[PDB]
DNA sequence: CTGGATCCA
DNA sequence: CTGGATCCA
DNA sequence: CTGGATCCA
DNA sequence: CTGGATCCA
């Protein structure tokens, strides 16, 4: 995995935005531009990243084990070095270079609580973590739990929530 | 897989041989571990005709002593390398009467013993069906403890053949549990 | 069935 | 802070 | 490698 | 209707 910068990342997901597909029982389903929402440092702003990562919405928990395990990605050369349900790492080539691209997996109703997740930076998740944790709720990407049991958060977007958790929303660069 | 096979007969030499010579260092101190705290398990407990690998549980007093037992263990004499090393396994590949075998070494402390005895005595699929009947009266079974609600139920008991009784099921010695 | 060592996310 | 993939145990 | 009950095309 | 998939303790 080499370096990028910012302006080749967007422009890695602008290709990739129309260009994923899973198989799903010999059949090539695509994936839709609206469930393919960019994180990590990207989403960040960040002016060096590491690698792309592209969390991948999927409409249907059946359809798990078939969404990164069978991904395709068109007319792109890549390699697969781990790849499972919910983390899957390929080496795209992008000429004359190697980048590290992850796709993740979120289901629907999961889709704030994972976007929040894979946002980052790692200090801030621990900050806010630390702090539920206080009041006994337990966050991470699928939920937010108290003694193991899901909190019926009724909300759509990662802002709604940021501010029903009791935080002061930042957008993603400022976060830290 | 790290290892050759061996008999039955070649696996208890080894673990003759080592039963006198485990250490580790406590901070610089070299401390010899008890034959009494030594348990062959695995498929060398169960009695089987040939083996992958030796396994043995150390049974550790304190809790203090897993980042010192498994992270520094010494077998003097014995010449060995390293595949992966924690507190709780560690696996080595030893040089035994001019063969390469591999020798898993895992803890347990000593109120987790008989659960410990259980889990890695085995065999797997004897292991998956007792644990599934547990499972669906809401327990969970580990090499720790009996858990309801990730909240530990004390049994009072201490040997394993105990243990079996007490979750409701037919004691069999090693070699008959398939 | 359940979890460990490693190295990530 | 909290969890995933790999290859085991 | 739960494994019988219950769901759903 | 019933059989393969998924549920659940
Ligand atoms: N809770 C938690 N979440 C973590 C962690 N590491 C990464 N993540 C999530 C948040 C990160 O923004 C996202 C991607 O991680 P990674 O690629 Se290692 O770092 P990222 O912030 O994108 O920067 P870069 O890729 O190093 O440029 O995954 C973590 O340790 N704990
Ligand atoms: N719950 C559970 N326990 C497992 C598992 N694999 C190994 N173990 C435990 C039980 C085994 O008897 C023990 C040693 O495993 P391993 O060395 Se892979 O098999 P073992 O029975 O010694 O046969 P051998 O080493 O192949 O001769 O560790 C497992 O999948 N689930
Ligand atoms: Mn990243
Ligand atoms: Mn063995």
């Amino acid at each position: 995995g080499g370096m990028l910068t910012l302006i080749q990342g967007k422009k890695i997901v602008n290709h990739l935005r129309s260009r994923l597909a899973f198989e799903y029982n010999g059949q090539l389903i695509k994936i839709l531009s609206k469930n393919i929402v960019a994180v990590g440092s990207l989403r960040r702003e960040e002016k060096m990243l590491n690698d792309v990562d592209l969390l991948i919405i999927v409409p249907e928990k059946k359809l798990l084990k078939h969404v990164l395990p069978n991904i395709r990605i068109k007319g792109l050369s890549f390699s697969v070095k781990v790849c499972g349900e919910r983390k899957c790492v390929l080496f795209i080539e992008w000429e004359k270079k190697t980048y590290q691209l992850d796709l993740f997996t979120a289901l629907a109703e999961e889709k704030p609580y994972a976007i929040f997740h894979f946002t980052g930076p790692v200090s801030y998740l621990i900050r806010i973590r630390a702090a539920l944790k206080k009041k006994n709720y337990k966050l991470n990407q699928y939920g937010l739990f108290k003694n193991q049991t899901l909190v019926p958060l009724k909300i759509t977007t990662e802002k709604e929530l940021i501010k029903e958790l009791g935080f002061t929303y930042r957008i993603p660069k400022k976060r830290l």
